[PDB]
């Protein structure tokens, strides 16, 4: 069993800031890691590439994963618009953990976010899939562009991604 790595690297108005990459625990949750991967490499055609980082609230979360698609503007997964909460195994731990973002149960599309402190009120709500491994810098530097009700004051956004491991 070895797990997934992916990676971003993120820009502020264009400007590169740095590279998060991130463990995906496809061991716990196979189908929602696969999705963030796949949307990670691009490879059906649509992904994270390009998109930004449209709410970030320091002490509490970084949330990205926004793109285009036929029906919308707020993203979707590999597996049509949206899919099931596969498990709620992991729990929000910590900083550094990467979770999905949805409209309630079984909602989940593209969007995603990364915590900066442990979120337990999270815990059975949304889907715990990865964590970041390296680049906390980097998501730390991230959160100092964010407000306390989320709106960033430079455009962050994911200049590339791909999977490393």
């Amino acid at each position: 069993m070895v797990n997934p790595t992916v990676f971003f690297d993120i820009a502020v108005d264009g400007e590169p800031l740095g590279r998060v990459s991130f463990e995906l625990f496809a061991d716990k949750v196979p189908k929602t890691a696969e999705n963030f991967r796949a949307l990670s490499t691009g490879e059906k055609g649509f992904g994270y590439k390009g998109s930004c980082f449209h709410r970030i609230i320091p002490g509490f979360m970084c949330q990205g994963g926004n793109f285009t698609h036929c029906n919308g503007t707020g993203g979707k997964s590999i597996y049509g618009e949206k899919f099931e909460d596969e498990n709620f195994i992991l729990k929000h731990t910590g900083p550094g953990i990467l979770s999905m973002a949805n409209a309630g149960p079984n909602t989940n599309g593209s969007q995603f976010f990364i915590c900066t402190a442990k979120t337990e009120w999270l815990d059975g709500k949304h889907v715990v899939f990865g964590k970041v491994k390296e680049g906390m810098n980097i998501v730390e530097a991230m959160e100092r562009f964010g407000s306390r009700n989320g709106k960033t004051s430079k455009k962050i956004t994911i200049a590339d991604c791909g999977q490393l491991e």
